C-alpha cells in the first residue's frame, strides 16, 4: 500500500502496536559473540543491546578493537551510518578513535546528557573553548571552536588532532536537545528540519566517512533519524516514490543492528516524517 493510506487505515483501526509486533518477529538474529566477552562488560551500556559480529565497527588496535557500534550500509539509497550507543566514561577515547579512523565529517546526538534524572551518556565534548579534552588512552585531542545555540538543537565545530601525527580535521556536533523524556515529538518539523541540517553540511555524503549518530542504546532515536533519511531519498530516486514501503526498509537496515524503533510510537512518528517531509521536498 502507499504510506499516507496506510497510515491514516494503522491509525483508524489503531493496530501500530500489531504492526510492530510484525516486525519484531520477522527481524534478522545474527550473533554478536564479541560483545558478549567477559572483557568487554564495560564497554557496554545495556546488557541486550549488543552490534552484530558481521556489522560490528573495529577499533584498529591489536590489544582489543571492540566498540558497541555497528556499519548501516544501504545499497540502493547509497547511503551508510554508524550507529553507536551513547559514549561511557571508560569509553570515550575508543568514540573518538573510531571517528578519526572512519573518516568521519559529523556527529549527531539526539539525547540530552542527564534525561529523566539520571546519566544518559558522558559529557564527552568541550564546553568551554580555552578548556580542551586530552583523551590519553587512544592519543587524541578535541577542542571547542564554535557554537551556535538555536531553539531546537546546537551545532558546534571541533578540532580533533592525533597527536601521534600531529595532523588536525574538523569535526560537526549537529545536537537535537528538544526530544522530550517520554514519548516522541507530537510534529515532526523541527526533527526534519535538524535532518536538512545535516544533510546541508556535506556531513551524509560520499566525500566523508559514514556520519556517526547515537541517542542512549543507539537504536531508537537514532533508528528514527537513519529511516527517514533513507526514505526520503529513496523517494527521489525511484520513478514511482509510493513504491518506497517504510516497513521494508526497517526491515533491510535491521540486518545490520538489532533493534532500531522501540516502540510503536516510535514507528508511527517515522512514518509521520516520511510523509510531511515528502511535501516538502517538492518539488515544494
Ligand atoms: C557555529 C558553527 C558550527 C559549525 C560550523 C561553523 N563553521 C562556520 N561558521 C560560520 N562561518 C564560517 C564557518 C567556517 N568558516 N566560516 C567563514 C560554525
Ligand atoms: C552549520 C554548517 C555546517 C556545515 C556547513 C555549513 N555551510 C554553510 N552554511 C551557511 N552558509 C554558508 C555555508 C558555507 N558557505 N556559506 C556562505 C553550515
Amino acid at each position: 500500500m502507499e504510506m499516507e493510506k496506510e497510515f491514516e487505515q494503522i491509525d483508524k483501526s489503531g493496530s501500530w502496536a500489531a504492526i510492530y509486533q510484525d516486525i519484531r518477529h520477522e527481524a534478522s538474529d545474527f550473533p554478536s559473540r564479541v560483545a558478549k566477552l567477559p572483557k568487554n562488560k564495560n564497554r557496554n551500556r545495556y546488557r541486550d543491546v549488543s552490534p552484530f559480529d558481521h556489522s560490528r565497527i573495529k577499533l584498529h588496535q591489536e590489544d582489543n578493537d571492540y566498540i558497541n557500534a555497528s556499519l548501516i550500509k544501504m545499497e540502493e539509497a547509497q547511503r551508510s551510518y554508524i550507529l553507536t550507543q551513547g559514549p561511557l566514561p571508560n569509553t570515550v577515547g575508543h568514540f573518538w578513535e573510531m571517528v578519526w579512523e572512519q573518516k568521519s565529517r559529523g556527529v549527531v546526538m539526539l539525547n540530552r546528557v542527564m534525561e529523566k534524572g539520571s546519566l544518559k551518556c558522558a559529557q564527552y565534548w568541550p564546553q568551554k573553548e580555552e578548556k580542551e579534552m586530552i583523551f590519553e588512552d587512544t592519543n587524541l585531542k578535541l577542542t571547542l571552536i564554535s557554537e551556535d545555540i538555536k531553539s531546537y538543537y546546537t551545532v558546534r565545530q571541533l578540532e580533533l588532532e592525533n597527536l601521534t601525527t600531529q595532523e588536525t580535521r574538523e569535526i560537526l556536533h549537529f545536537h537535537y536537545t528538544t526530544w522530550p523524556d517520554f514519548g516522541v515529538p507530537e510534529s515532526p518539523a523541527s526533527f526534519l528540519n535538524f535532518l536538512f541540517k545535516v544533510r546541508e553540511s556535506g556531513s551524509l555524503s560520499p566525500e566523508h566517512g559514514p556520519v556517526v549518530v547515537h541517542c542512549s542504546a543507539g537504536i531508537g532515536r537514532s533508528g528514527t533519524f537513519c529511516l527517514a533519511d533513507t526514505c526520503l531519498l529513496l523517494m527521489d530516486k525511484r520513478k514511482d516514490p509510493s513504491s518506497v514501503d517504510i516497513k521494508k526498509v526497517l526491515l533491510e537496515m535491521r540486518k545490520f543492528r538489532m533493534g532500531l524503533i522501540q516502540t510503536a510510537d516510535q514507528l508511527r512518528f517515522s512514518y509521520l516524517a516520511v510523509i510531511e517531509g515528502a511535501k516538502f521536498i517538492m518539488g515544494d
